[PDB]
């Protein structure tokens, strides 16, 4: 028999900020140590190892707000 | 029998950021060791390894915002 | 039967930003050390290792706007 | 004060045999299989490693026979 | 004080034999197969390693009889 | 004080065989397959490594009869 789909998500949405300023960030770690020991790394099949490391990070956006689309349509 | 499909997701959103002022930042991280020993790294499909990295980033966008719109359509 | 898609997502969408000031930023890490020690590497296949990396990185954009749009069309 | 030590193990001791014959021997094993899968081997000190090994072995003296004498004198 | 040691074994011994006939000896192993495999070798003092090694032996001596002396003084 | 070492082994010892034949012998061996694998080899110090050998040994001596004889005196 016959079908009908309508999709239709309608959006109007906002996302928003407002700052008078962001300022005077002191990042300031103590220095830091990462060790590893291991023997044979065997990996196989989709593995995503991540393995001894150290990160410092100092993020400051004025916004920080977030859009991405993704659209999919499958017909069989 | 019939079939129809209507993919009509209309979008009219808004992302917004409003800042007076970006700044006195100041990342002095105190240095940093990283030391990684194995022996036979011995992978196969589709492995991401990754070993030993030390990062140090300071990201300060006034904006630095992005837009990314992702559309597929399969039929068979 | 006959079969009938309309894909038509229509998008108004947009992304803004103000900033009134970018500046006096100090990304001054003290040094940093990177140690890796293997023996064989035996990869294969879609392989993607990374190993040692040592990365400074400072990123101020004032706007750094980007636009990225992928369409895909598949029909069997 | 002073000391003597005589030390004297006199030996007349004998080892023998007799045999009107040897033979007609068929040493027949039905061949054999070692197979030995490991990954580093990392020895340091005074090791005295034998690893995989296949012996046939036929020893048939006329004789054999063994005579051992370990004699040790010890003064301080 | 006076120290004298007279260290005087005495060995009169014998190791004998007699034999009609070695012979119609065979040695007929069916073949064999070693396979050994490893990975990194890493041996540092002393070390003595056999790998995979594969013998066949026929010893056949009339007599192969044996005598072994040892002797030792240590004065301190 | 006065030392006195007298070190007399006073030896009259014999070893002997009699054999009426040697013969009619057949070493045979199916063959013999030796594999060895291995990576990166990392010898140093007094290291007496044998690797992946093969013997076929037939050894018919007359007599074979062995003597062995060890002396040793130490004084400090």
């Amino acid at each position: 028999g016959s079908v009908q789909i309508v999709y239709k998500p309608v959006d109007l949405s906002k996302v928003t900020s407002k700052c008078g300023s962001l300022g005077n960030i002191h990042h300031k770690p103590g220095g830091g140590q990462v060790e590893v020991k291991s023997e044979k790394l065997d990996f196989k099949d989709r593995v995503q190892s991540k393995i001894g490391s150290l990160d410092n990070i100092t993020h400051v956006p004025g916004g920080g707000n977030k859009k991405i689309e993704t659209h999919k349509l499958t017909f069989r």
